């Protein structure tokens, strides 16, 4: 309750979103662009929190880009978490500056040893931020605790191994 989350660079995300966001995935792992960063308010300055992200299927389809349009061409193929390095930390710490997840990497390697987030190319995905609160003793592990989940629709994207839409390729270059 009363915890709020604000997406950093929301305008840039929207630029990509309007066109149809694509994120490159590679065997070794590739960072997202834009970077996913958030501002958080309403945390108890004293209580400890764990922040983490996951990236879940946005739907159960597989896609193809053709004639300047994304289309569903079939069912999604048969199907990890990123814990923020600072976790756990006081609400005061989390609120002091932006919470950046820019180190998060995407891979297409189903046998990835690095613990990167594994995605399937030509599938649509939705990043989610989770905030997990410590227990009554301000510790973790001894009880299942309360947590909240924040979903920014404008951060959804299709995973690709190379850019499909020319507008995306142009946006990536102009901004990164
Ligand atoms: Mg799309
Ligand atoms: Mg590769
Ligand atoms: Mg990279
Ligand atoms: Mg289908």
């Amino acid at each position: 309750e009363g915890i709020k989350v604000f997406l950093h660079e929301r305008e840039l995300w929207l630029k990509f979103h309007e066109v149809g966001t694509e994120m490159i995935i590679t065997k070794a792992g590739r960072r997202m662009f834009p970077s996913y960063k958030v501002k958080v308010t309403g945390l108890n300055p004293k209580t400890k929190y764990i922040l983490l992200m996951d990236i879940v299927p946005a739907d159960d389809h597989r896609y193809k880009f053709a004639d300047n349009k994304w289309s569903v061409t079939g069912k999604a193929e048969p199907a990890r978490l990123y814990v923020h390095p600072d976790s756990p930390a006081t609400g005061a710490h989390w609120m002091r500056q932006l919470v950046s997840f820019q180190k998060l990497k995407l891979t297409n390697n189903h046998l990835d040893p690095f613990g990167h987030i594994i995605l399937n190319s030509m599938h649509k995905y939705q990043p989610r931020l989770h905030i997990v609160k410590a227990d009554e003793n301000n510790g973790f592990g001894s009880k299942n605790t309360a947590f909240c989940t924040h979903v920014f629709p404008e951060t959804a994207f299709i995973a690709v191994t190379s850019y499909q839409n020319h507008k995306i390729t142009q946006l990536k270059i102009e901004n990164n």
